[PDB]
């Protein structure tokens, strides 16, 4: 029994210099990423009540924590994400399957929510397209199970994954942390020549997935020259999203009504063209 | 030499009861279909001069003729499509590889442009999801070369292609037309209970591709119970777009500068939420 | 020993926006269908005591449950046809030959009455003309015993049967019911491009006949373009009714008195001209 | 090229006791006779200019002169019939195929219109059902070409044709007339035991067909014990009407608009139940 | 245990000639009436799904069906109120106390909902101020228990209740219906000079209350000469709303979150000044 | 001779950060407070000439000085209220009954307008609900004369009056001021545990009434946990306004034309939803 009308939440985040109609934002490339794999999208607002979030949590079928440049510890984004994290652990523990996806900053947030500490160190990874150095553990993984063999090989040898991050967790700090090591299976790593860091992971016992790299950009973002756009880069971004959305298809929540559904969808919002200057072609701004 | 920054024009369509700010329109699902396979999009306006189109034609890498309800003979859309078709035949003839995709109405328009005739008849195909009945000719077709085998199989046996057309060409009428029989390889057909009609085709000697059905819909439109949304339906929509955008990568046109691109991209425009009413969740309206 | 003055009942049906004098209706075409094969017709009314219906049943020589847009469980129509159905099961196994005919809705009613269950799925069959795809079982059948060979051939290949229905029982859902499989010989099947459903059937052990299609429209309704009116289409309507009426000539009931007969007959009523804005040229409305 | 929406006119007739709202009538059996073979019917009114008839003639696809008891020389019915006969003779000669059918009185009128004289004598054929004494000339005939053999065998041996006429033309009297010997071929005769009369005939060169008996009654009138009602009687009346409407399908006339077509149909009129008193179950009365 | 922040729903109703942003309305006098007695108000929209109306039902603490001139059977308003009526009966039977109030039109709706019949007749009551003719059963009675004695007397003898209704139920037709008689206790009656009608009632077993007169007009509407405005008419509108808001204090529903609560309050809407014309000083219009 | 259509003025107040459209405000709970006792309200604008105020004053039937945070000495509010206060003493002295109500800030202003001095001290009364500690002098009083005795008992023991003020006149500072002691009767007092202050007063010889607490809030403001909302709290709001509108009913002013009265009324203005931020659910802004 699957849910073939999956709806996924994407978290908004605190805007660097806030003002009316501009307190938070979501980059359109995260919306496109999900929609391409057959999901509809609900922008989740920052600084809302806990009851509001459980309302939303019980209505949607998955959440994605996107990249960005906002505090892991005291932002609207980090508060909301923590609430979604806890709701997800609990729902899943009780057999209500509910997938959570962490991209870049969202990955880092995940290390914090699960470990309870900040374990990040600096990496020369601000603007570089990389292959993935798979671990031996990818062989049984959930994330990469449905990927074509051909694409798996390309991903190992081709610069298909975009990194635009200043911070990482070294495999050493990740392995040194007991909460992380017990919880997450590491599927690939990368290095900048000195630092070896965790690049893709999935929880052992929860449908929680995270990449330090930004899978959504290969199809959808064109304004920086270290975004890969080869044919295999384009498939990589489809197949990642496809896996996440097929995880969302195992969740059976729905909105209380079609009217509540319609009022929540990203379709009520129009994005701004921000590509002349930003890394983002288009961004959604919220009050 | 390929072009990994492909930009593809999608034709706008004359609005039923046209007002200022609202003379033509593109359903957003066509924009999303292209972007998801790694192209950028430029809307092609109606009622423009032959001069303006050839200049546009010289900057983009491909064109799509979308579905719609507009006239095949006397509309702004059909006048614009004939020009792009004649420009694309000529350019391909001069070693300038330029692909054309026609969906539903676009497919019909293509029967008219290459045969010179209206050969359409009524079919019982306004709102059903269908498999494809592949012709023996698919086995070394271009369009399906890269589709996974398991996906080609699902598509032969599962209701994965959405049909919302009043009109079609029957195989019979197709085969009795010398120009069409000589110009297009037919890759699949369909039935409605009684009529047998052409559902997919590719030109033998030109990169011209056409579906009577609407592959953009599966991942992107949610307003009608006859739109398939299974996992293979989603992949179908990706591999169709993926094929077409790889075709546009063989094209070496470009805009003259990045500021010209910026002036032209679909990013300059915001769509309206049209899904409560119409069959399109979102639509771009133009002056 | 036949009855050469057969009178057949036709069921009225709950109207949508009910007034006085306008609470139930019958489409004139069902009356004409029957008259043309040599029956007189009695309108069976909607909200009556089981005793009224048993009085009426003992008087007339057959019943027809006509197509419509009314519930298969909550309507006056469903209530009445339930009763007639069970009366007829009784009379027949007592050796009192009584025939029943279900058209479209009536056909759908019959699957529910005899199975206990609602086993109907959606079909793309609202407004098409189709041949019949005869099962092998027609060769030994009763319904089609007297059709001329030439009409059987036309019916197999040409669009002679009008389909205007959203629901059908597929051949799968029919075969999996043990109750339906025991009771009814399947005479033809049809398709809609993807689903295969039961279009004509007769009871193995009872004079019970049913068509998902609407034979009465060919000769008598002119208001929709998917009504077939070729000459073989006209003959189809005649031969279908001829059969049913010849079955009613085996039934020996009569009205207790000939003025009570006169009071019951369709002649007392006047149809309205409804063809400007309905599928039906003329409709009888009842209080 | 055929016309599959045939409209046929049925001539009204002067009422015997001529109140307003009741100046002319048509027996409802003639309407049923024709609709049952797939034609719509127009009532052609009694007291009208040669101009309004020409317009009607020019819109409609055939005519029927019914039986009745009105006068052949002085009634409106006789004037109107006379004008349509001449209108139709003319149209036929220009290759505008236009069929005329005569029943009983209508038949008798046709002897008067095409010979110029009155040759009716008295026959004892008020109220008897007769078989048909077919001439050697049936073998070459249009009328019965499409009749099944077994039905031709039944009609020659079984009392399948209803006779309700005081008057006939004897065969002796038919032959001796130069104008009718040349114009009409005689398909059957009958005898009352000493007067041998023409019962069926068709024009050698024109679509004019005529019966002394009443085909329409078998299926549709129930008020007299000499109306045959056997299964073969029912079919005799369908095959007679079938033949005539197919002739009407050769005519391409049309109404000028569809609101004018819509307004001229018998569906605008409601009949009265005249069964308890008269030979006609239902009769249409006009102003 | 009571709820001291009671939120009450007021049903909107279909506008007489609908336009965008003007499909339904609520007169602000209904909102003011409830607010004055210490409740907040939720406008309940007119053409919404059934899951929507339960979501709202489970959120608010009572409903009011207001006056108006809309259909009692086919309107948006009537469909909504039917659903809210059935929800409220069910919650009360399950121990969830939930009050319903019907004014004028809404009183008329209640007789229909509980009897299943339209039992109303004309009375000369479009615009008069009236005393109330109390029945002997006011003496028990919930509705009037907290009213000051001096006010009960004023209400018995002074023109304090405004009547603006074409329709009423006579006491004779009320007593004759078995459902009404059993379910509603009649508290007051009135007469136009030839019909005695029920003017105030309350259910024996449910918190359902209804007035054929309009309590809310005395303090808040100033447009009409028959609206009473004396001190003791001002108190009447307060004591009526006060009893009804105290009934809503026995219900313990709440919105899922403050943010949903804020979204549903009447505070989000601005009413138009309509009093130069309409009978209402101000009116809220909704899309 | 009373005025049964009383219209009451309400002072707007200098906005703390004045933008255009937004120079002054009135909290909507003051408008709702008066309407509920059966008055219509005129907002009295802030920066107007003394002649304009005379014109308004001669037209209306009373004025309220509401709460606020605006200077007592140099604001528009203080100026206009000065002017209204002087007009009112004149008018009441020349036999023309004209009442004044001062709430909170308006009360504080009254202590200054009659003493000539600022006599306020700081009190710990920023957000609490208090009973009234009644003085011996209530038994005479005008204000409480129609209060149900039961309500008077609740107001003495039950936390029914919301205080939200930093300042108060101690009863010692009141007593010691000769102008205040002579001009006002003190109906109630309160303490914050240290300071004992005047909470309700009325003029001996004038219809000036004032409360240090906010009666309007109980029914109409839902933003703060120290606003009381018990049933007796709700009645307290009503009785207080009831008394003040009955005083305005003794005043026979009226506007010069209806066109002028209609242009003055608060219905011309729409409030904004300010409940999320502000302590006021709704507020009216003027330019």
């Amino acid at each position: 029994k699957t849910n073939e009308r999956p709806i996924i939440g994407v978290l908004a985040q605190d805007v660097f210099d806030p003002k009316p109609d501009r307190n938070s934002y979501i980059a359109a490339s995260y919306v496109k990423f999900l929609e391409s794999a057959g999901a509809r999208v609900v922008p989740v607002m920052i600084n809302k009540s806990e009851d509001e979030y459980s309302r939303l949590f019980k209505s949607i079928n998955g959440v994605l924590f996107p990249g960005g440049g906002v505090s892991l510890e005291s932002s609207g984004y980090s508060k909301a994400a923590g609430i979604f994290y806890r709701l997800a652990l609990e729902a899943n523990s009780n057999g209500d399957y509910f997938p959570v996806w962490g991209t870049c900053l969202g990955f880092e947030l995940l290390t914090l929510l699960t470990s309870g500490e900040l374990l990040l160190s600096h990496t020369n990874t601000s603007g570089i397209a990389l292959p993935l150095d798979f671990t031996e553990d990818v062989k049984g993984s959930r994330l990469f199970k449905e990927f074509p063999e051909e694409l798996m090989k390309s991903l190992a040898t081709e610069p298909l994954t975009e990194n635009s991050h200043q911070w990482s967790i070294t495999t050493e700090n990740f392995t040194a942390n007991k909460k992380l090591k017990k919880f997450y299976r590491v599927l690939s790593t990368n290095t900048d020549g000195y630092n070896k860091f965790v690049s893709t992971m999935e929880a052992y016992d929860f449908p929680i997935y995270a990449t330090q790299w930004n899978p959504e950009k290969n199809a959808f973002e064109w304004t920086r020259p270290y975004i890969p756009h080869t044919p295999s880069a384009i498939k990589t971004t489809f197949y990642m999203a496809n896996f996440f959305v097929n995880e969302a298809r195992k969740n059976l929540h729905s909105f209380a009504s079609t009217e509540e559904e319609e009022k929540a969808l990203i379709y009520n919002y129009k994005p701004e063209y921000t590509g002349i200057q930003s890394a983002f072609e288009q961004t959604y701004f919220f009050n």
